């Protein structure tokens, strides 16, 4: 039982670019002139770097013995999570979360004269529902044996501060994942398509493009933030209202290094040209295009389910077992405003949402859908309505009227589709719903 | 009186511009290698969409 | 109904009908032949009967 | 995440704690009762005709 | 730039697996695909691409 390595390099991974070895002593009247009246520059640049794998070297005096450790430094990191602040609180029970949102009517013109025969008329108000359940679940394990690490040091101080470092990494893991898991969360929402893009990387007009994204920015903000709302910033295409004082922008270490050095810094009384909503900087999104995120305070949905910390001993194999539990769900709330600040080449057209999401009609019912479609140019696409499922006799107008024919007992999909793509080479945005029958 | 739904697909109408699983899954050196730690990924970009 | 089934309401069809009341049965069962026991042996394993 | 009131949770886990003992009763009556029909079969009885 | 294997050094057992990370430092934001390899020599041994 001998772990030993051998024919092991100084240069294991390394990709030298131009041997600097060689070039200090083929320069002539070059930038490395300096360099040359060192004498041990040779073995400093040997070994400079740090060496990956140790290996016994006997002194140069005598070649019996051998050299010793003479220091030993051991390196710890406390790292935590900056997006805690969208946290909400503890469930301790149950698993689903409901979301009920009721959204604003049509106006009718006044007729006495249709007004004969139709007062008792029923006119289903606009309402939605979203569902949010757990679906984190996971542990973190480390193993300590705490009897074959004595043979690794020669004192007792080190010791436990390699054990409180073990202790401390598992912690570090659980925070760094959480992040993680709260980043992918919007690259996620990216991804599906159920943010709003605004490009941020066209120029003013032919050279105001020094500003142009502040500009971009805080226009959106401020017509975010209007008392009438609006049904533009949301994937669920419903009139809503956000405030000030709720809006949290996440923006990259690059966007905030570019404001305060091309903006704040060659402009007086900055405050009229700062950031409006709550800044928050990270490292930078997965997404290709993505460059800040603004939306809600509301926006996060995450609740943690679990936390708890185990421990358990095996005599046999002298060693302690460490599990760290952590339940936690994850989700977010289409009814609030999300936008995406792009600068790549994004599609012309986003998606395509149908208003009402869920239907159940009768055998001799009628039903009728709206579009809305999140194009990020301002060319108009038309929306062909299609239904999939029936039988025979069911037929959807081009306008969004469906007709469910007398004699069928199967479930619908009603799909709006616009293609953005050219001839020969199609590109379909479908927005679907389900309808139910009733017998 | 009573009315149920048979199956719904998790999307419903939900398109994609790329897929963030299949992207996280085959990456190499991408922004995405962040996100191979991640041991229920692949629930979590399929439920929390909401 | 053995497996019950999520039913959307009449009047709305996105929500939900909830669950109102829950029960729980509790049954506690004896022997009648308890009277019939006699003490304890804490030690051994044989009875002798002279 | 099957329980919303912890009433209900802690009545639940004592009615599964109470399942032990009311199997073991069951399970010392039934072998009582195999004791008289084990001293039958051997015919240790005095039988009496009806 | 260069490609760093998170686990420089390891110790296996003749039926043991073990399990290597990429990390390419690109200068650009262009993506890159990384090969894998072994030189041990013995036949049996294998690396997959992940």
């Amino acid at each position: 039982m001998r772990i030993t390595f051998n024919d092991v390099k100084t240069s294991l991974g390394i990709t030298e670019s131009y041997d600097i070895v060689n070039a200090i002593r083929n320069s002539q009247g070059d930038n490395f002139k300096s360099y040359v009246p060192l004498a041990t520059a040779n073995n400093v640049a040997e070994v400079g770097a740090g060496i990956l794998i140790n290996q016994t070297v006997q002194n140069d005096f005598i070649t019996s013995l051998v050299d010793r450790i003479g220091l030993v430094v051991i390196r710890q990191v406390s790292l935590n999570n900056p997006l805690k602040k969208f946290k909400k609180g503890q469930i301790p029970l149950g698993r689903t979360i409901e979301e009920i949102y009721t959204d604003i009517t049509k106006e009718k013109q006044y007729d006495a004269e249709e007004a004969e025969q139709k007062v008792f008329e029923r006119e289903m108000p606009n309402v939605k529902t979203l569902f949010h359940e757990r679906n984190r679940q996971g542990f973190y394990h480390q193993t300590i044996q705490d009897d074959s690490l004595k043979t690794a040091f020669v004192s007792w101080g080190n010791f436990e501060s390699f054990v409180s470092s073990i202790i401390n990494a598992i912690y570090n893991s659980a925070e760094v994942d959480e992040y993680e898991y709260m980043k992918l969360l919007v690259d996620n929402y990216y991804s599906k398509g159920l943010f709003t893009t605004v490009k941020i990387d066209e120029p003013t007009s032919s050279t105001g493009a020094l500003t142009e994204f502040v500009k971009k920015m805080r226009a959106t903000a401020r017509k975010l933030t209007l008392p009438q709302g609006s049904r533009d910033w949301n994937s669920m295409a419903v009139r809503t209202r956000s405030y000030m004082e709720d809006l949290h922008l996440i923006i990259d270490a690059d966007l905030e290094a570019e404001l305060d050095v091309d903006v704040l810094a060659k402009a007086f009384n900055m405050n009229r040209t700062d950031f409006l909503g709550n800044v928050t900087v990270i490292d930078g999104f997965a997404s290709t295009g993505l460059e800040a995120v603004l939306v809600d305070k509301d926006w996060f949905m995450v609740y943690d389910n679990l936390h708890k910390m185990e421990t358990v001993r095996n005599p046999r194999g002298l060693y302690w077992n460490y599990y760290y539990h952590v339940w936690q769900t994850l989700s977010v709330s289409r009814f609030a405003n999300a936008v995406a600040f792009v600068s790549g080449d994004v599609p012309a057209v986003t998606q395509v949402i149908v208003s009402p999401n869920i239907a159940a009609v009768k055998q001799g019912g009628q039903q009728q859908f709206t579009a809305y479609v999140r194009a990020t140019n301002a060319k108009d696409h038309k929306v062909v309505w299609s239904v999939e499922g029936g039988s025979t006799g069911t037929a959807i107008t081009g306008d969004g009227l469906l007709s469910v024919s007398g004699n069928e007992d199967n479930q619908l999909t009603v799909k709006a589709t616009v293609d953005i793509g050219t001839e020969d080479k199609p590109k379909l945005v479908v927005g679907e719903a389900v309808v139910s029958i009733r017998p």
